[PDB]
């Protein structure tokens, strides 16, 4: 069943491997990777790797956008981005001595007319979809509540929204009458929403938090806890998800991978326990890969066997 | 008269102003510029700013190369790059707390077929030029003596080459039979070649060094001393060029600007003293700009009036 991903501020992700980062001087390297990035494209790639039926949308501009579209084509990832005039952004990640120093650009400005063009395209794509993922930053020009329009449209088409987003904005979706099917805030995200501190006995705190009016009407809530696995709520059932303590190279985007695994599970009508395993197993496989937004499916399937899902009273 | 610039490893110069650079953490900015870059493209933009008749060549690949081609079109800078399959590189300059941390990519590999294709295009181009500038780094795949072949091709059309390169790529030209019209090594570059150090006050030593066999056949030699001006040699005439002190906003590329000034002076048949002044004044105007490869032509013309060209006596 068709999953649509949304990436409103896609990036050429540039990754530099450096022995040492010498400040105020020239650092040379031939250890460079340039990859389609932004959270929604990390998601897209993982779903694609899992064998899911995905199409990527969002906005792409200029030669940078054309580079991304061509990379997606070479990978045989179905895409249906909307064109904009301004250039798609670059993101820089510098890897040096265990450090990850990053530079994020604000990105291009999208015009009201381009926003209208994207929404028309979004309307057509979601007619054929079962699931939509919405995550990541908004390009400039987009109204701070852009994602709520997207949730409302999916609702009219009876499409399940996986919303992996944060802050004041996520709060405004949750405040409104059109609920996402699934949300996946991390602990700091959740602390931000509730204006609450969960540093002491986080597991017990999260279980209380998820009973709050904030979260009413959301079918699935999945809170990743890193090595502690997850706490989740489906309607009135709380779950604890316990995962093996694995050797975890690059954690960047294991959260985009979790969402991909969750979308993939939903797409195949996985029961609750299985759905939570696809999520955790994808996040796990991703962390064992240098490439962000990439898993090997055989290793995912392996991790599925060693995750425990526990119903909490 | 037409000046052809050569950039064998062009880049998108990406510059970020951050008030703080924070290691092992995400740094956000909307202060970003992406510009056609590589030493030859710095040269090109300054020549174009000065009002010179310029055309840029080199190699451009993929979507990053197409981006460079497009920015030049928007600038109305004529171009005649040849295509390669691999993507044109990016360069990163992070500006933070006075500093300039940079990351340079090795860049694309040019194939033997692609080199041939460049050289065919170059031959035609150079039939239309009076002057060619050759600067900067070679892309992977090019042999270390590549610039020598470009000098040889220029000579076949009586085109004057200004060569601003270092290390082996310079030394192989200097050891060989095809001599550029002008070279512009800085003191340190001069030391490396010779394997000497220079004292405080290096004029006597430079004078002696430039009469050595490896510099024979080169009509102009310009040794930049940065803030302290230049020492130059035109055939058997030595010169000291004294320049006004300035408040340098950003010195980066000011040797590229100097080469642009020298090329512009040559193209207008400037006599020796005027030629040297154009070079110095462009270098100075560039240092006064935050943007790399850019000059205010009115700063340049003001500087021309405050530079002293001093002829030095020989030997006896
Ligand atoms: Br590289
Ligand atoms: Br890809
Ligand atoms: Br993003
Ligand atoms: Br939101
Ligand atoms: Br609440
Ligand atoms: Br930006
Ligand atoms: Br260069
Ligand atoms: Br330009
Ligand atoms: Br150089
Ligand atoms: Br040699
Ligand atoms: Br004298
Ligand atoms: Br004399």
């Amino acid at each position: 069943s068709l999953i649509v991903t949304v990436t409103m501020n896609p990036s050429i992700d540039i990754s530099y491997l450096l022995d040492h980062l010498k400040l105020d001087t020239v650092n040379r390297t031939s250890q460079v990777t340039k990859t389609p990035g932004g959270k929604g494209l990390n998601v897209t790639r993982v779903i694609h790797d899992l064998g899911g039926d995905v199409i990527a949308t969002g906005v792409l501009g200029g030669f940078h956008g054309a580079f991304i579209a061509n990379e997606l084509k070479k990978a045989n990832i179905p895409q249906a981005f909307t064109s904009i005039k301004e250039e798609t952004r670059d993101s820089i990640a510098i890897l040096h001595e265990g450090n990850q120093t990053e530079i994020l650009e604000a990105g291009p400005t999208v015009s009201p007319e381009e926003i209208s063009n994207f929404l028309e395209n979004f309307d057509q794509l979601i007619k054929q979809a079962e699931i939509v993922t919405i995550s990541g930053s908004l390009a400039k020009g987009l109204p701070s509540d852009f994602y709520q329009e997207l949730v409302q449209k999916a609702h009219a088409q009876e499409v399940k929204v996986l919303l992996d987003t944060s802050g004041d904005s996520l709060r405004q979706v949750l405040q409104g009458p059109w609920k996402p099917y699934l949300i996946k805030p991390n602990l700091e995200e959740l602390e931000g929403l509730l204006g609450q501190d969960f540093s002491e006995n986080p597991l017990a705190a999260v279980q209380t938090a998820l009973t709050k009016p904030m979260f009413a009407g959301i079918e699935w809530i999945v809170i990743s806890l890193g090595k502690d696995g997850a706490i989740a709520k489906h309607h009135d059932q709380f779950y604890r998800v316990k995962i093996p303590t694995i050797q975890a190279k690059n954690p960047v985007g294991s959260g985009d991978a979790t969402i991909a695994g969750l979308a993939y599970g939903l797409a195949k009508d996985a029961p609750a326990a299985e759905l939570l395993k696809w999520g955790m197993a994808a996040g796990m496989a991703n962390a064992q890969e240098r490439m962000t937004g990439h898993v090997d499916v055989e290793n995912v399937k392996k991790h599925l066997m060693n995750i425990q899902v526990v119903e909490i009273a």
